């Protein structure tokens, strides 16, 4: 995360880590749900780590589980292409409060809330401690606009700020994207995908539109 | 690779593609030796997919083989942070002449050849046609002088140009990089492992210095 700050312990509970460098949430106390660029394809999978329970990843209080298998989304091709996310089934539960996915369009809007261990700049080392920033809804239309690269208007959802430095960057992927929803709580509307650069004047961040694909996700949370 | 040429077909028989967006080198006709950062650990994993064979990826001749497990360089922390190195068993052999590894210092130097299907320049897309390049040997003292990050002296080789636009880039990751021996066959000096940048002025590229790994490399593939 680009123009960051410290998450408090406890504050977003679902968030996890994953070891080859991306973020995830936890979809159920055993699945998380993240990109599908984070991972290789659908199969048996005992080789990630998951990293739970706590924003700093040298904590003695972190929970580390080992993967089972994995599931990335059908017909995934790259994050510029659409269709970024994935399921990994953990072969232990993490006892934490999981994040209710969008299956509605109803939050694909308004001022949204990321968090990661990314980097803190382009180019940047991975973080120790988890960091948040908010980053505002851009439309499908002002984001092509600032884009070079295809915008698949269903399945991406933009964020981010013309100037300010503040984004998602390299190694907060696969990490929600969410906001408050109609009940006061928290709700993932996005996965952390792609962006040209990272906090780059006049280029926002661009999220995989989860509304759009949890129908799917819920399918393939059934299979694992 | 930026400055690139196409390989031409049969060019180079051990290099391999992989799905999570990576090179690697046939290491055994069932064995890829990729870097560390290209996967999560070790363990299980049927979710890779090596492509051998082939300079075009699209091609209807392409051998396109699943992974069964996963071998990480054991304590590997970090590009900069050293020990870059993985090894993929495959569930089918792919039927090419397989790059040996160096196991001595004689061939760290000279001019060596990089190979990959990563991008042509800084934020490119990969690559569906294999390219290749030449970049030369740089000394750790001149490697590290120039670096941001960490040089771990013994594990680590340098090697391109102060600034000419000829070097490895994002995606190329776990190719190898190779020359001749003293028989004049290839030999694998280094695994495509990080750099600041993509062929910027005053930088070069940092590969895993495979001689150090030769016998840890041997013994991991031993028990897969
Ligand atoms: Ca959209
Ligand atoms: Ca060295
Ligand atoms: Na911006
Ligand atoms: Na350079």
């Amino acid at each position: 995360v680009v123009g960051g700050t410290r998450a408090a312990q406890g504050e977003f509970p679902f968030m996890v880590r994953l070891s080859m460098g991306c973020g995830g949430a936890l979809y159920a106390q055993d699945i998380v749900l993240t990109a599908a660029h984070c991972v290789s394809g659908s199969g048996n999978n005992t080789s990630i780590t998951a990293t739970g329970g706590v924003v700093d990843l040298q904590s003695s209080s972190a929970v580390k589980v080992r993967s089972t298998k994995v599931l990335q989304a059908p017909g995934f091709t790259k994050e510029t292409y659409g269709k970024d996310w994935a399921l990994i089934k953990l072969a232990q539960p993490i006892n934490q409060p999981t994040l209710k996915i969008a299956t509605t369009t109803a939050y694909n809007q308004g001022t949204f809330t990321v968090a990661g261990w990314g980097a803190n700049r382009e180019g940047g080392s991975q973080q120790r401690y988890l960091l948040k920033a908010n980053v505002p809804f851009v439309s499908d239309a002002a984001c092509r606009s600032s884009s070079s690269f295809i915008l698949v208007a269903n399945e991406m959802i933009c964020a981010g700020y013309d100037t300010k430095q503040e984004d998602t960057c390299q190694g907060d992927s696969g990490g929600p994207m969410f906001r408050k929803d109609n009940a006061d709580e928290w709700v993932q509307v996005g996965i952390v995908s792609w962006g040209e650069g990272c906090a780059r004047k006049g280029k926002y961040g661009v999220y995989t539109e989860v509304s759009t694909f949890a129908s799917a996700i819920a399918s393939a949370a059934r299979t694992l």
